């Protein structure tokens, strides 16, 4: 009976208030501030809402960083990459309202909707001193996720996962098996904007052989899952190298992370946008829920994802390295930095390796 | 009963969120966010004020956080973001944050001395710690600049225009003015209206639907004005902008105005806690709301510089527009005046 | 490129000494793993 502190404020606001609300408007009203209190990815849905819950996009990932809205990372194959929206931004309008405080769960309906509906979108950029307006077109483009590329003059192959959608494992089994020469690979996963948990374990299974995967813990003892590594590991040997870059979060660090702390690979590239919770969307009236995380993954070792990231090994940032057809030209790999490092440390892996022999 | 919502929410909240949350934190929690939610202005107060001064870093240069309401130093006439020379017989180009609180801030009703260099002040000017009419240059058209609505500037206003009995136009400006008391600004329009009804405080009820009146002590009822607004303008300042236009006893030059048309009426719910909420609203003369469409000035004009080929120089006209659209507008007054005359 | 001991300061300048640096985390990362 602690409702004593709410009940007196409540019953001032409804007396002296310049408008006419009614108690259920009011206390909405505070069943959806409150959830918007507690952290930036709770939402409630209210009547309407819940019922038309359970297609098209613009592919945009989008997620909250210091109370600003900000774009996570936009998928390559959606129109959000081709008009020109780049990861780090800040989101200012859409529809031209505005964006001073809603959630993930809303700002993903605005985008969502009927394919071929135009939007538009007000984004503030670092570089730029005027907010500029993008006029983008929706579409139902579907576009294969993970593809293996061998890099010429080299042993070693070049696994892009743009995302984590289902059979990722299944698609990397087969193009690792398609190749049996390989001594290496490049797991890209820059400006991966997430996926599901349950493949992202799968595909980090092909490689670890002992250990625990990741761990979900709550604040309950019952609830606290953990997955952990099977004895069927094929490739417990091969060496990898992971690239990562500030576009990347939600089983891209489950990936990256995992083989970080068993050392089964080196991650590259940039810290990773720390983002690492579960949230469901449990019942709580007749046809109203709440959307309140609970529950966190956390490394291998122990330490948390959210909102720390991953921080590489080797630290580099996007440039043109210093120089005097289904394969990855020496000339590709010259504009970004980032990919050649990559090899650079395949190849003292393989050093190593030989060495040892 | 009425409480069986919030009730079921807040219970699944505390028992199936990430971190462990006491009932009494969860109460802050939708008090705060139920306060917000309403409108943007209300807030909840956690010791209100009852129960001083950032120096942060941002872009290189030192810049003020949050400046508290009960500091008595407020009051004494420091202003923020000037260049900053000396603290106290301290070099300001290389301080801490520790230094910074322990040196600007210390025991009240001591004297302190400060060394601040500004850029309109040809010699740095001491201050220690223990509204205005400027004739306008080769015409006879004042500039009764109000910086702020504080106390005692009605007085201060009739009593500087007496001072000028030669007086033929004033640039009455009330840009970048946050406000004030709204009996002093009543006060200030009662100046010019001889007439008429200046504004309405309105809420849900019939009773407390405050209306103001212009009594007949208006001494400068034809004297010309020239109003400038801008964006930085917002409550007691649009009072006065929108009483005189709708009034057409001045014209309004500028751009338009945030509206900020709203009584927050602190009060307390709690042995300690109190609430703040909009309670009346300001309607001008006509009947039309500031909030939030603001006031559309009669000329508009956007800050910029003119083209080229004690008291306020004919260069300093020069450096902004409005200033010199609002002694345009004067003058064509003075002529309309002769012509009927 | 850009976001009596050897500080960061000229290791930044010259890409050469950074490379080998990086070579180096990379025999110890492989060197812990087959530990």
């Amino acid at each position: 009976h602690m409702f004593s502190r709410f009940s007196n404020v409540v019953s001032e606001i409804e007396k002296k208030y310049v408008d006419k609300i009614s108690i259920s408007e009011i206390m909405t009203k505070a069943i959806e501030g409150l959830l918007s209190n507690l952290d930036a990815h709770s939402a409630y849905l209210n009547e309407k809402k819940f019922k038309e819950f359970q297609f098209g996009g613009l592919g945009i990932t989008v997620g909250m960083r210091d109370g600003v809205l900000t774009v996570i990372a936009p998928l390559e194959g959606t129109p959000a990459y081709k008009a020109g929206v780049k990861s780090g931004d800040n989101i200012l309008k859409i529809n031209n309202e505005s964006t001073l405080s809603m959630s993930i769960d809303d700002a993903i309906n605005l985008m969502r909707g009927k394919p071929k509906t135009p939007i538009q979108i007000t984004i503030v950029r670092k570089n730029e001193p005027k907010p500029l307006v993008f006029n983008i077109i929706r579409d139902i483009i579907k576009l294969p996720s993970v593809y293996v590329k061998k890099i010429k003059e080299t042993p070693y192959l070049y696994v892009r996962v743009s995302g984590f959608d289902k059979n990722v494992t299944k698609s990397v089994l087969e193009g690792l098996k398609a190749n049996p020469k390989a001594k290496g690979i490049v797991l890209d996963l820059r400006g991966n904007p997430g996926g599901l948990l349950n493949q992202a374990v799968g595909l980090s299974n092909l490689f670890i052989k002992e250990g625990v995967l990741v761990s979900q813990k709550g604040k309950n003892k019952e609830e606290s899952l953990e997955y952990k590594a099977n004895g069927r590991a094929p490739y417990t040997n091969l060496p990898i190298a992971v690239l990562v870059n500030g576009g990347s979060a939600s089983a891209s660090e489950i990936v990256a992370g995992a083989l970080q702390d068993h050392k089964r690979a080196v991650i590259i590239g940039e810290k990773t946008f720390g983002k690492g919770s579960v949230q469901m969307l449990l019942p709580v009236n007749k046809d109203e829920a709440i959307k309140i995380t609970t529950a966190r993954y956390y490394l291998p070792s122990g330490r948390t994802i959210q909102a720390k990231g991953i921080t590489p090994d080797i630290v580099i940032y996007p440039g043109k390295v210093p120089e005097n057809e289904k394969e990855v030209t020496p000339k590709m790999i010259n504009d970004d930095i980032q990919l050649k490092t990559a090899i650079d440390s395949l190849k003292t892996w393989s050093i190593v390796d030989e060495k040892m022999d």
